[PDB]
């Protein structure tokens, strides 16, 4: 499985991880930023983006 | 298993999320920042934290 690790870069999924996901943090006064990696369990929330298909993670 | 999942926040991780890990990520013009979080792979890189117990991602 292969998904993005930030906006632009991309990788390959270590042993045991077989979903991308992409979740947005706070980051400071209001605003966000986005953190896109690999996982086993995805973050919950509302709007995170959680799959198994290559570089769905956007 | 319970891990930092922000530097102010703490959660009980999802079975199958064994380990605790501060990682690096980058923001923008030589900034970063940390994320904190459950996961069954530590994300590799010289100033991460990977960890095993209560808390221990700081
Ligand atoms: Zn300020
Ligand atoms: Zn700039």
């Amino acid at each position: 499985l292969k998904c993005y690790s930030s906006r632009t870069e991309t990788m390959t999924c270590p042993e045991g991880e077989d979903k991308c996901e992409k979740y947005a943090v706070g980051l400071m006064h209001g605003s966000f930023f986005f953190i896109y990696t690999c996982t086993s369990k995805c973050h919950e929330g509302a709007y995170n983006v959680c799959c198994s298909t290559d570089l769905c993670n956007k």
